[PDB]
């Protein structure tokens, strides 16, 4: 119960900015991982992760410019990929880690941004991720705190 039509379009307009500047995003590490000489990385999102963005940090651009500021971490989901081969056996595969998890997880300055790989495969080191996970605590905003971690290291 409020005037949903023009917020509609906030949130729309918020898809265009999300698409947009996600694609300045994703330009950052293909030109970063290529001039770091790792692979190329395709992003894909979830959109009810990105409908929680969407709807809960509407116009959540500054999402964009943490992200934008965080772009040079397309060297820590770089050096995520930079890795061994996967398998050095079959049994226990992965000898070359010594226990990491599945997912990168980025923070600083009220925005917890998150970026996953590729999760339904063989997991060839990092090069797509599926779940780019972008989460804040603001103004308006529902706001959400995940204990804590790091912001372009």
């Amino acid at each position: 119960m409020t005037i949903n039509t023009e917020v509609f379009i906030r949130r729309n307009k918020l898809r265009r900015h999300f698409e947009s500047e996600f694609r300045q995003i994703n330009n950052e590490i293909r030109e970063a991982s290529k001039a770091a000489g790792v692979s190329s990385f395709h992003l894909k999102y979830s959109q009810a992760l990105l409908d929680r963005a969407i709807q809960r940090e509407i116009d959540e651009t500054y999402v964009f410019e943490l992200f934008h500021k965080i772009k040079d971490h397309v060297l820590e989901v770089n050096e995520f990929l930079s890795m061994p081969p996967r398998p050095d056996i079959d049994e226990d595969f992965i000898d070359g880690v010594e226990y990491r998890p599945g997912r990168l997880e980025i923070t600083d300055g009220n925005l917890w941004l998150g970026f996953t790989v590729c999760k339904p495969n063989e997991k060839f080191k990092d090069p797509s991720l599926q779940c780019r996970m972008a989460i804040i605590n603001s103004r308006r905003l529902p706001g959400k705190a995940s204990k804590a971690v790091i912001k372009t290291q």
